[PDB]
């Protein structure tokens, strides 16, 4: 498998591709600059090749900053851009215009922020199949919900079960409903009562600012969720993650946005977005977050 | 750790000592045999150790047939017995009488069938503490079910987690209220209607006797879920699992009895039994394979 | 990618196919008998998909009794005989005869004793290249010895390379001119003088027949090796092995018979045989064992 | 265990502390930087334990300024300094001189530049055994190498034995005597003629300065070094790595400096320095990097 990093130069473009050639089902992958940063690349090039050496693992590191070098790629990965909308869209239609065109069996994956709103923006310009274009959306915010719950009942992190659908953002929704212990909803199990809900979704929302004031912006948590996410298409492992993607009526007959939902992933992108029902206050949490996300993304077409 | 394996000489016992001088935190194995089969251990002792150079992978392999040979041990593996209570109970009683006199912080693992009615026996006769003692159980049929509720949905395994409760053999339960896939009650998934429950049941009771007409009995299936116990508990990884294990008034208030139950397991053995919720209907037949194990305890207690 | 097993049934057959379809690149196991012995595949067979459910691992697990059921197959384990010469080549010749003329790009890995004798038997009947005919030879003899050197030195096993050349058999010829530590010359090691090479010899050699006579074959350390090899080829590893393979003088001229040599293995069987060069003591045992070979070939091939 | 890492907020110990906290040996990892870079280590705590979410790998981060933080380590890793020996030397002085008075069980390993020179810094401030006290060295620069040999001979890098002693700089050293294929010497294997030994150095050599220029620094291949020689010493594993350690002796009768040598690795640092014997040009380059190294030492120590 071949998967290019668009934005390699940057915090998350270089973690990401580091720990991305370290998978065995990536054989080769591309490090995309513009131009002006093409000699970056060639350092980071070095630095990468050198660690696969100490992990006694394989991979060919290529470079480049035209279309031509990263359009063929099975999967290509999306993380450059300013770290609101009307400047990270540009970036977006400056690249992924027209891939279809070219590689039509193409899988992009959306890093940069706003994730749901760029996903939209993504799929539009690039004239993909609405399937074959996702972006990481609220997959490491279930991921650290889904820890803490674990420690809470003091289980192996294998045995919980949780999701966050909706805007990687302040609209997001735990889903209460659908969240369980070895198979036993989380409501019923001895000591949820002690368990406080509210704080810990507030500790996920707030951990994203506190680590850009303090130490700039997130690398190695976004880098190792993206490291998931083209891990299971790539295998064909068929996980429901939680990823931003095109709803077409499956959840309420919502459609039309792309936000954070459950869906079956494999090597040919969402097989399917899973129909979960939600209660009534999470079914309103979702509604608030589907309204902000399809007002951001009005103005991001606009914009383009 | 250490871990011995009695009736190391048969097929069980074999296969479940080879493979589990594979695990990292297995550093030896001890093959405890009558005396009139030690030398057939010294065979089995260099052919285990030949496939340990070829997996790279390191362990001491000790042979004895005597009770100081093993009393010593982290975990004693009981796979000693004929392929019915009656005259493997007086098996359970040689080995086992006694053994918290000498090491009170051993962990009993029984294989021998009927496994629940003699992890009851092993308890009895040992007096370890009722935690430190338990069985395999109702673990691989629960595995098994999980796989094929897996495949039904096209999931991966991982996002598929399910039970069966009860005596390993026709009065097993499987539990539908705490199964799930990807944290969403199977219930509310959708497709879960084609999905024939009472034959797929019907697969899981039955394969135990098709191999054994056919086969001459389980190895690798076994001793494959002996691996998975032994790892849980020497790693302390807390997963929730199906052990048979002594009922204290945890489930319904039904005591004084050893069947298949969930329990996270560690490296202290059971460090608690998770007090499910069942339906009516899996409640009913809870009892019922309640009343059948303690009626065939009652015969094996009698006999000793 | 397809394996199939001849000889499933037997102590060597079952315990290959069961760790065998534990390999992430094996994704289908063929098990073959004798049309007698399919309802023990069938039991085999559940045995086996119980202990991938245990393990979390997926593998097709089929079942067949005739020549159409593994000539497709990618790669063919030929673990069926008793337990000399001339009655397993007959058996040899009743499975792989032909075989080029339907999958002309099948490997065959010959375990069947002698296996240096069979492997040859196996490519002049089966009319495949030279390069897809191999046998497991003294791949598992030269990895005990490179235990046995690693713990004189007591060092990790990995650091250790050498390997036993010549026939599976009383004539093998330990090379010690080609093996090192860390790199360094085993001869130029601190501490080599207080290793007895011909302790270690006779430990490897003998072993076989200590095995038999108590435990009654060898089950798990050749059952790993072929794991091993089939892995090797399937992911194109190109690791030095030490198996039986057809010589065409690219070791002191000697051509015209298979015994175990240094092979470059990968994808495509025998890249290349490597061709080592020997001390004057160590080609002498070459010949002697490359001449024993030959006449035991000489009476199979009149047995047809 | 628990790894402390000073200069946890630079490039490399930013990089080693996510991917140490990775390795299952590794309970906790303790990040320590000067007081007035506390509230950076916050955020990069809240990272690393995203990735560790992700990852499903669990491990406690925690925060410190102060030597109390630090010194109960049973593992210290030096990544603090300015990106020479003058300025770096305070450095070591200032966090390591003592150590060994509050925890005489202490491993460092010195990753600042240049290793060689604060690595007997390091020891004589510290008061520690000479086996406790080690540095990266070579042990990168000797992985590299031993890539491009694999290369050119298109085989599996763990067939490849190699190393680079002496000064990590220009001085560095090469040792074919000591560089095997299989076991095979690589000047008796077939192709070495090919291969373009100069070229290979110059490439290793200066790939440093190459990613300095252009991005910046090293940051993956040293960081996943220090995972390697980390999980090395904290699970015993006994491998012979380059790495910086003091001679007494051992090659040549040099002593009374620190420098890339091969050392034997386990839970009590350098077990035994190997005795290489080397050839006529080998040990000249190698007393020609031994007499830089040592006067760069003087001219530090002087600085205290
Ligand atoms: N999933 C999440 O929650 C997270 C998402 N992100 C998102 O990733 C994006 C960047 O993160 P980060 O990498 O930390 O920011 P950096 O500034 O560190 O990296 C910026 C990248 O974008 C490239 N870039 C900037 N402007 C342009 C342009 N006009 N045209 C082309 N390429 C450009 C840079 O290339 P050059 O080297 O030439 O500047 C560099 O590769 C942001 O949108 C951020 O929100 C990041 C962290 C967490
Ligand atoms: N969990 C499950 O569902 C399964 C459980 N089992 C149980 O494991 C037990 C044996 O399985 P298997 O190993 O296949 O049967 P085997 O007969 O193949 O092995 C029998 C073992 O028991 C030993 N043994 C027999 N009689 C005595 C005795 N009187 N005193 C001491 N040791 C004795 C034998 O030693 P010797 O070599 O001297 O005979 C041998 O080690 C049975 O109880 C069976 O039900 C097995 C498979 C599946
Ligand atoms: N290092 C090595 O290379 C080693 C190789 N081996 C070899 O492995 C082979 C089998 O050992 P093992 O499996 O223990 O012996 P078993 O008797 O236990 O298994 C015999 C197998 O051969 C099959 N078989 C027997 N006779 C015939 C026949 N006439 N035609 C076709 N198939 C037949 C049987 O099938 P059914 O049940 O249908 O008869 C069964 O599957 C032996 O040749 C042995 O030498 C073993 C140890 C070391
Ligand atoms: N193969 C090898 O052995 C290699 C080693 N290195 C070495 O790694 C070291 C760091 O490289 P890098 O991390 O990229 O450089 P950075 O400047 O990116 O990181 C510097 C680190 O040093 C700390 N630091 C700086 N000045 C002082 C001081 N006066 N007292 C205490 N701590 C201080 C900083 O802490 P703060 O942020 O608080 O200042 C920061 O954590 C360098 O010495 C470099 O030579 C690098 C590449 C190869
Ligand atoms: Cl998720
Ligand atoms: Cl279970
Ligand atoms: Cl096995
Ligand atoms: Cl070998
Ligand atoms: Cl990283
Ligand atoms: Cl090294
Ligand atoms: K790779
Ligand atoms: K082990
Ligand atoms: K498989
Ligand atoms: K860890």
């Amino acid at each position: 498998s071949k998967v290019a990093v668009i934005g390699a130069t940057g915090r998350v473009g270089s973690t990401a591709a580091a720990r991305l050639a370290l998978l065995d089902c990536v054989n080769e992958v591309t490090l995309i600059a513009r131009p002006k940063s093409v000699d970056k690349l060639r350092g980071l090039r070095r630095d990468i090749l050198h660690s696969l050496a100490a992990a006694q693992k394989d991979a060919e590191i290529t470079i480049g900053c035209e279309r031509d070098d990263y359009v063929d790629a099975d999967v290509i990965v999306m993380t450059a851009g300013i770290p609101l909308t009307k400047d990270n869209a540009a970036i977006i239609k400056k690249y992924l215009e027209g891939v279809a065109e070219e590689n039509p069996e193409a899988i992009v994956l959306v890093v940069t922020n706003p994730v749901d709103v760029l996903t939209y923006v993504a799929l539009k310009v690039s004239g993909l199949p609405k399937n074959r274009v996702i972006g990481s959306g609220t997959h490491l915010d279930s991921m650290r919900f889904k820890v803490l719950i674990a420690k809470h009942f003091n289980v192996h992190m294998s045995e919980v079960h949780t999701r966050i659908i909706g805007e990687h953002g302040d609209t997001m929704v735990p889903v209460i409903s659908s969240t369980s212990v070895g198979g036993i909803p989380v409501t019923r199990m001895p000591g949820w009562e002690d368990f406080d809900v509210e704080e810990a979704v507030r500790e996920v929302k707030e951990a994203g600012q506190r680590i850009i004031e303090t130490w700039g912006g997130t690398q190695f948590g976004i880098a190792q969720a993206i490291t998931n996410l083209v891990r299971t298409i790539l295998q064909d492992e068929r996980r429901v993650l939680t990823v931003s993607a095109y709803l077409d009526g499956e959840i309420d007959g919502i459609r039309d946005v792309c936000i954070g939902v459950p869906a079956r992933l494999g090597r040919e992108g969402v097989l399917e977005i899973v129909p979960i029902e939600l209660e009534e206050d999470e079914m309103r949490a979702f509604r608030r977050s589907v309204k902000v996300v399809k007002e951001a993304t009005r103005e991001a077409m606009e914009a383009i």
